[PDB]
């Protein structure tokens, strides 16, 4: 199995995406053993961004890997049907949409002829992004057998039974959870692997979490997906798509900018605040030699 | 009380603003006695115009009325700014926005915040366009009177008591239910009006059944809002935003063109059935005179 | 419409019916105005008691007045039956029952057979007790009208839509909210009344508010409406179930033993504060000749 | 890890616990691999039962096996507390219980108490029952720290991040998940098990999913797992509860008699239905050895 990161978005004080910092923020996730990087997702704020911008994100990370998913949904189809055109330039691992958001009670025709639109134009394999919470709606196993053209699923649902039924009603599916806090259980249970949020600033725990687990060192794997998990607690404090800036410095020792607001930075009292809720965990990773003092 | 349409975004084959269309539509709902006119809401499918389209939108309507709140909200905050301060060279009756869509878990100091902000550079009165299944997250009575600067809500909720919490802790507030099902209620119980998708198709049965609940003919008003109940049913057959389409051109006569994809356009044997679900409605409607010929 | 009470199961030190507590209250209730009484309601903690309990319950009341609701449901349908079948012999209302209660995703083959059998032997008109965040499961218009044999239902889901829509599907049923805070509003709208647990601590304001929309004094009766609503909240901060033990004595000058634990009685703290939070409700309930100094 | 089977009660025709036929039924799972006996669970039809009836199962089971976990809660706490007493004189593995359920919003304070009382009157383990969809409340790994008396917990919220959190916050406590789909995944990531109704029915093939986990042939567990699971989804089409005395006949031979109304026993053309959904897996099962002939 693999970890991926869904990359965070560094913005410029002037609100347009810091290209710099973000290839330096790849080289760094790559360097410490994530597999691939998932552009435009929402930890990487793609609803947020216009469909120039979520190809300007290709463009600064395909600079530094072609293992790249390349996230290209939203609600003007003939833009999303455009990135997956464009994407034929480039040599990477996938393209993928998560369902189009906001609007309530979409038929599941329309949803379907969604997916399999992007599907007839796309120049590489297609990955559902299954964030319910986020768009209001679930795109579960059924339907993603019905629409059947995906190579394969990041489920962001908190439930694994629904997350193992992708890989039941189809089998040649690759299916990865969204949940940072199951990499252990992803990884001892056969599929395939996490796109962990919580990577960005801990690549070397989720990573670490994964290889333990392979190992069927299922305790030691479960002892580091603890402290792991009360990161994730403690970046949810202040919100969690803000948050992941302030981690990512304190963790990696280079900062990614700013969010684009209204995903507002911490101010310096919840920056401080958040460290203290995480300089523990800091110490006792150093302790355990998975990160450099 | 008021019935504000969330006015239609007709669309041409081509996916741009069909702005003859949207001005016969809105004379046409002004004539038929429709109070004002919010553009860019759901209905229009606000979420997936970008900021120019929004203020084509607007321009295309202010040719007809000024009766207009302008709905501006997005995921980028400099846009919405924009649109904002833009709307000042218009003698409109307010601005609204929907809380920040799609991302979940903001924290409500993040929200307060980006509503102040808007509040500060409103050349008009603000407001608060709360539509929890279409967003993701409430912005209730409590956090409304926290930010503060609201003239009126709109309350999506189908709860009419959270609704009816805007005006008891903020009195001077105007407050609408979204409900085209609670037309006569909403008359009855001392609450400011609504803001009816439905008042696009049938604007003749939602301004009567205001008029025959301020005249107290309950019962009188309660059968029509139960016809006018049955055509909501029938536009979520196939899916209301693109149902809305078919059902102004069958009752209105006249055709507001095409929705945006993945609203997809219904098919012709959806359109078949839809009309055969309301057929008897409208013989029925015009029996009663509400409808001609 | 009316204004009926889920009357509170009054208990004793040793956990039995207070059988001469519960006449008082029920005296004092038809005396300031209340309708009707619900009798082993969720209010009356009716799924805390035995059968043979339920059966006091009634005969307490029974000696007061006829104008008495006895539920009867429960997850035993020999138990249920029995309690139908000996209400034969009283001159009440009618019998109710909520849906069976705890198991989930049952089918609505099962929940329409259970209903149609209560009502095959029942003595007197059946009433739908609709609480499904209680039971777990939805009785709605639709199911109801397919069970096809209610006089009339009770709807304690927060949501006036869903409450009306038993009006539009079944026009001859008799249908109340379970919400105190709509009293108002049901009363201005055309439906039948309140079930209003609060209406156990101050049947004067239900009883007012009721009149005040009656009379067409919506500003008067939202006014008191909105005093009423904070009553409710102030009672839920350490359990409404217990709460409404304390706010009966305080409001209405007699006590109501204790509950049954686990819905346990609030201690001396709690109390003080609960009476801290209505105190001045009730200064200006005496303040508007609602109230007795 | 365990597979422990929250097992059903079997009733006469007139509606009797059928003791005779619980004993087969008992020594069967025990014959077939079954750790343990969860008695008077959701399965078992516990909340329909009465305090003399939950000790008539404690006994029957009581004859075949020790290796019980005696279910003893309801709305009445002096009846669990007999109940809890009553267990000294049988050498079980422990007593459990629900939360109270059916009331909505009871405090966390008396939902404490409620459990901290049973724990003051035990002679035995006392074990967390968490059905948080049946009960209408989830007793967390928080809430259940500071309670601080459980030996262990059944989570049957389908989450394991929400089960896997007991352990990591009460790393003594015995964490068990209460889902027939989840055997593989909880015994490849370090959990002590699962209380699997699913295992009245198929004991051996939840045990051999077990086994196959804990030999790290994750791949063959799976394949197992995900013909259980159309099992239950089978089972679910008519009511699992229900469905789970004509599972049990069909794939073990005896028959468990009938459940309590208004759970309802399945009508012939259920029977036939439920059947013919799981005949392939019935073969694939003794083609497998799994299922003798």
């Amino acid at each position: 199995p693999e970890i991926i990161t869904p990359i965070i978005t560094p913005f410029t004080k002037d609100n347009r995406i810091d290209k710099e910092k973000l290839k330096i923020h790849a080289e760094n996730l790559i360097r410490k053993g994530i597999d691939k990087l998932f552009v435009n997702g929402t930890t990487g704020l793609g609803p947020s961004l216009s469909p120039e911008e979520k190809l300007e994100n290709l463009k600064a990370v395909y600079d530094v890997t072609n293992k790249i998913i390349f996230q290209v949904g939203g609600l003007n189809l003939d833009d999303a049907i455009r990135l997956a055109k464009l994407s034929k330039d480039f040599d990477i691992v996938g393209i993928a949409s998560y369902a189009p958001y906001y609007y309530p009670r979409m038929s599941e025709k329309h949803l379907v002829k969604y997916f399999k639109t992007l599907c007839e134009v796309s120049p590489h394999p297609v990955y559902l992004y299954n964030v319910p919470t986020a768009t209001g709606k679930d795109i579960d196993a059924k339907v993603a057998k019905e629409i059947g053209c995906f190579t394969g699923v990041k489920d962001c649902i908190e439930n694994i039974i629904h997350t193992l039924d992708y890989k039941r009603l189809n089998p040649n599916m690759l299916v990865y959870s969204g949940s940072d806090m199951l990499i252990a259980t992803v990884a001892s249970t056969g599929l395939d692997g996490n796109v962990a949020a919580g990577s960005n600033y801990l690549p070397e725990v989720t990573v670490t979490i994964k290889k333990l687990a392979m190992e069927r060192k299922i305790d030691e794997a479960l002892k580091l997906q603890f402290l792991h998990d009360e990161v994730i607690e403690a970046s949810r404090i202040f919100g969690s798509l803000s948050s992941n800036y302030v981690l990512t410095k304190y963790f990696q020792g280079y900062d990614l900018g700013y969010p684009r607001p209204p995903i507002f930075p911490l101010d310096d009292e919840e920056e401080r605040q958040l460290i203290k809720k995480v300089e523990g965990i800091r110490a006792k990773l150093v302790e355990l030699k998975i990160l450099k003092e």
